[PDB]
């Protein structure tokens, strides 16, 4: 979904350095430690979730929730408008 990888990186590229830290942990769960080194921006921990099948709902709500604790109403508005999205894209 490239569509649905660059809406995850605009959420990216409107974040600080720990808020992508915090993003990165929340996806290293489930990504490779090889491939969790790798990840810089917004695309990259899309692409080793998408190619290792394992981006979910869960996944998304970890980022959701990372956006609300960091006080981002306008990324959490984005979140949900693209977890909207990529059920239009899929």
């Amino acid at each position: 979904m490239a569509e649905y990888g660059t809406l995850l990186q605009d959420l990216t590229n409107n974040i600080t350095l720990e808020d992508l830290e915090q993003l990165k942990s929340a996806c290293k769960e489930d990504i490779p430690s090889e491939k969790s080194e790798e990840i810089t921006t917004g695309s990259a921990w899309f692409s080793f979730l998408e190619s290792h099948n394992k981006l979910d709902k869960d996944n998304l709500s970890y980022i959701e929730h990372i956006f609300e604790i960091s006080r981002r109403p306008d990324l959490l508005t984005m979140v949900v408008d693209y977890r909207t999205r990529v059920l239009k894209i899929s």
